[PDB]
């Protein structure tokens, strides 16, 4: 896979983020997750998460996987990465989403980010608590 350019437009929530992406506003999805609605439990921490992780950022990236780069919304389906981390796997890391999502030939990162939620659950952080 590749990482190619984009700028953040705008902090969603947990999961979602507006990125310009060749130019052209978007929404992503990110793949290979699920974070908690705003409206549930560790919700509003997923999407405190994300938005300090992608406005901290000097750079953003996208990396589209092998499969479909947009869903039924029109939402990009990425990882994401600020400053060369990727924003999916931290929030597994850190409990704040689970893996989900995980269609046939969209999921190349699918046994690093069950690697981090396997650690999350051990250490019994936020959804795991
Ligand atoms: C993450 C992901 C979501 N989706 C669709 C499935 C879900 O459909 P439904 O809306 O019918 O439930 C929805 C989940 O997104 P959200 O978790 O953002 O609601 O997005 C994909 O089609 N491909 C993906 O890779
Ligand atoms: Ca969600």
């Amino acid at each position: 896979l590749h990482k190619e350019p984009a700028t953040l437009i705008k902090a969603i929530d947990g999961d979602t983020v507006k990125l310009m992406y060749k130019g052209q506003p978007m929404t992503f999805r990110d793949l290979l997750v699920d974070t908690p609605e705003f409206n549930e439990k560790y919700g509003p921490e997923a999407s405190a998460f994300t938005k300090k992780m992608v406005e901290n950022a000097k750079k953003i990236e996208v990396e589209f996987d092998k499969g479909q780069r947009t869903d039924k919304y029109g939402r990009g389906l990425a990882y994401i990465y600020a400053d060369g981390k990727m924003v999916n796997e931290a929030l597994v890391r850190q409990g704040l989403a689970k893996v989900a999502y995980v269609y046939k030939g969209n999921n190349t990162h699918e046994q690093l980010l069950r690697k981090a939620e396997a650690q999350a659950k051990k250490e019994k952080l936020n959804i795991w608590s």
